[PDB]
């Protein structure tokens, strides 16, 4: 209650987050540092698209990949591919299943509908996200001899902010706290602090996993809080776990 925390995720994404924080006795101000913007694919990832039976598993990683696939699928398909298709979470299954596709989720990596795709010797994954993501999954299935393309739906950028007001936004709503949602969420973040990171680095800073908390002590922030994942209830639970919000120092 003591918590005014600053939002950093996409607008649609803090808004709602902003709401169930604001109903829950929290004040939030939402300052977007990521947009999800959609790309243009058809030279030879139309036809990707159309051989997607080329691979014995389809794995999708965020929402926005998810939400992008479906539209492809949809417009070259005359109906949904019979493939096993994953995702990480069941949000982003639910969507995937909506539509039809046979898809499952939870490691991934140990998920057996997921090792029977996968056993056999020459069969490939296409792993459907963002211009750039996490490498460690293709870097698992590389490994065990399964091939991995990436098939990248959409991009990342900084929406267009006026210089320092990162700094005044911090002061005049007088937010004692700090959360991003993903890492180049962190990155976007330490951009915009300028010069000034040297006195919000002091502040809570609610990183939603070990990775993002690496990047964090990394760059001197000093009181690094862990949430289990970037669901706003796992944030509550992370404010009623952290001691009362200490006075500003600077």
């Amino acid at each position: 209650s003591a918590w005014r925390l600053l939002l950093t995720r996409p607008a649609e994404e803090s808004a709602a987050l902003a709401r169930v924080l604001a109903d829950a006795g929290i004040f939030s101000s939402s300052l977007p540092l990521l947009e999800t913007e959609p790309l243009p694919l058809t030279p030879a990832q139309r036809s990707i698209i159309f051989e997607l039976l080329n691979y014995s598993a389809v794995i999708v990683v965020s929402k926005p990949a998810a939400r992008l696939a479906i539209e492809l699928i949809d417009e070259v398909w005359p109906q949904p591919p019979m493939q096993p298709w994953f995702s990480v979470g069941s949000a982003t299954g639910q969507i995937l299943l909506d539509y039809g596709l046979d898809a499952s989720w939870p490691a991934l990596l140990d998920h057996p509908r997921l090792k029977q795709a996968i056993a056999v010797p020459g069969s490939r994954v296409l792993i459907m996200r963002g211009n750039e993501g996490r490498e460690l999954l293709a870097e698992q299935l590389r490994e065990r001899g399964v091939g991995v393309d990436y098939l990248p739906l959409y991009r990342r950028y900084l929406p267009q902010h006026a210089p320092g007001t990162l700094l005044q936004r911090v002061e005049v709503e007088r937010l004692n706290g700090l959360v991003v949602s993903s890492g180049q969420g962190f990155e976007h973040l330490l951009q915009l602090a300028g010069d000034s990171w040297p006195d919000l680095a002091g502040l809570p800073l609610f990183v939603p996993s070990p990775r993002v908390a690496s990047l964090a002590q990394a760059a001197g922030a000093r009181n690094v809080i862990d949430c289990r994942g970037a669901s706003a209830a796992a944030l509550l639970a992370a404010l009623r776990d952290q001691p009362q919000p200490a006075v500003k120092a600077y």
